[PDB]
C-alpha cells in the first residue's frame, strides 16, 4: 500500500507506452487492468439491498461517451480508457471502450478487454449483482449479455430440478442399445448425484461399475475409465 | 525501476517488469504475456531461408533439450524459470512454450498455460511463415507435436482428400504416436483400413478388417459395444 502505489503507477505507464507504441496490440491494455484490479482482494461491502457506498460515473460525463459513439476516434477511446482507471467498478465503460475499439478496427483488443473483464468476474463473482450508491447496477443486463450427455444431463441439474435431470437421463437411455453407451449413461448418474451432495449412494455405483468393468476386462482396452472408476469407489 | 525509450532499453524494461508481475504473483496471466511481447514484437519479419526453408539459426543445445524432457516428472518453480529463461534467449524455440505450459499445467496454473498458448497462437497469425521455417539442421520451429497443442476418421478422410494418401498416413502416424489407450489405437487401425480401401486397395484392407474382427472377438467386444464388432464382420467378408 506504501510501496504498492508506484507498482500500480509503473504498470500504468508501461501500459500507456505499450498502447501509444501499439494501439492494435492488446498486451498493454491487459497490463492496465492488472494495475487497477489486482489490488482488490474482496468485493465492496453493501448495506441496504446490495448497494455499495461507491460513487457512480457522473451521468453527464457518460452522456458524452454515448453521444460521440456514432462518430469516434483515438482521442475518445483514451478518455474513456482513462475514466475506467479511476472508476474500477464501472463495467459499462469496459463495454463502451470495447465498441470504440471495435469501430476503430482493433478487434484483437476489443476481444482482450472482454476476456480481462470476465477474468475479474470469474475471481469475485459477487460483483455481478452489486450496485452503485445511486442504485444503478455495476453490471447492466445489456453489459452482462455482452459476455455429449455429461454436459447436457449435468446442465439440466443446474437449471431445473434434479428429478428433471433424471427424467432427462431416462428418455435418452430408451434410445441406447450398445451397453458401452449405457454404461457411460449410468456413469453420468454417478457424477450427477455426487455433485448433488450425496456421497454415499453415488459411491455405491462406482463399485457396481468398477467391478462391472474389470469383470468385462476393460482394463485391457480403455483403462483410463477403469483406473478413474477405481480411486472413486475407494 | 525507471522506464526508458530507445528500443533496447524498452525490451529490458518490459522484461524487468515481467519478472515482477510473475515473481510477486506466479498464478497471473499478464506477467507472462508481457514477456512474450518483449521478445517477439521486435520481430517485424520472418528470418531468411532458402535451402529448403533452412535459416542460419541453430536450434537448441542437444544436452539441454533432454534435461527439460527429463525433469518433467519433477515440475518445480526452479525448472519453470529456466524453461522460460530459454524461450527468452531463443525467440524461436517454440517447443519450449509447449513445455512451459505443460509445467504450468502440472503446477496448477491453468489460466497461465492457457495464455502461453494464445500469445504464441497470435505471434504465428502475424508471421505464418514461422510454421514452415526450420533451423540450420532442418529441425522445424513448429513441430507437429507442438502444433496440435494449438472425430479422427472424419479428419483423415479430409487429409486423404486434400493432400494425398501419402499425407493421410503421415498424419495417422503422429496421431498414434500420442494415443496411448488401446481402444483409441485400435480405431486408428480401423481408419488406416478404411483409408486403404478408400484408395481402392480392397485386399490389404479386408486383410486388416479380418485381423480386427478377431482381435475384437479375442477381447470380448460383443459383450460391450457390439456394433463395432458387427461391421468388422460384414466388412471382413
Amino acid at each position: 500500500s506504501s510501496n504498492d502505489r508506484a507498482w500500480r503507477q509503473t504498470q500504468l505507464k508501461v501500459a500507456e507506452l505499450l498502447i501509444e507504441r501499439q494501439p492494435e496490440v492488446a498486451v498493454g491494455y491487459r497490463l492496465r487492468r492488472h494495475a487497477v484490479w489486482a489490488g482488490i482482494t474482496a468485493v465492496p461491502m453493501s448495506g441496504a439491498g446490495n448497494k455499495t457506498p461507491l460513487a457512480p460515473m457522473s451521468a453527464d460525463m457518460v452522456d458524452e461517451y454515448r453521444a460521440a459513439m456514432n462518430a469516434p476516434d483515438q482521442g475518445l477511446w483514451q478518455r474513456i480508457e482513462q475514466s475506467l482507471t479511476l472508476a474500477p467498478y464501472w463495467f459499462e465503460g469496459h463495454r463502451l471502450s470495447a465498441e470504440v475499439a471495435e469501430k476503430l478496427g482493433f478487434g484483437a483488443v476489443a476481444q482482450a478487454i472482454a476476456e480481462e473483464l470476465g477474468t475479474f468476474l470469474q475471481r469475485l463473482p459477487a460483483l455481478r449483482e452489486l450496485a452503485f450508491s445511486d442504485g444503478s447496477p455495476f453490471l447492466s443486463p445489456e453489459c452482462s449479455r455482452w459476455l455429449g450427455l455429461a454436459e447436457e444431463v449435468a446442465q439440466r441439474h443446474g437449471e431445473q430440478g434434479i428429478a428433471a435431470a433424471l427424467a432427462l437421463l431416462d428418455e435418452r437411455i430408451a434410445q441406447l442399445k450398445e451397453p458401452r453407451d449405457r454404461f457411460h449413461a449410468l456413469l453420468v448418474q454417478a457424477e450427477l448425484l455426487a455433485q448433488e451432495g450425496m456421497e454415499a449412494l453415488a459411491r455405491q455405483h462406482y463399485q457396481h461399475l468398477w467391478q462391472e468393468a474389470s469383470r468385462l476386462g476393460l482394463s485391457h482396452w480403455e483403462p483410463g475409465l477403469v483406473n478413474r472408476l477405481e480411486s472413486l469407489a475407494a
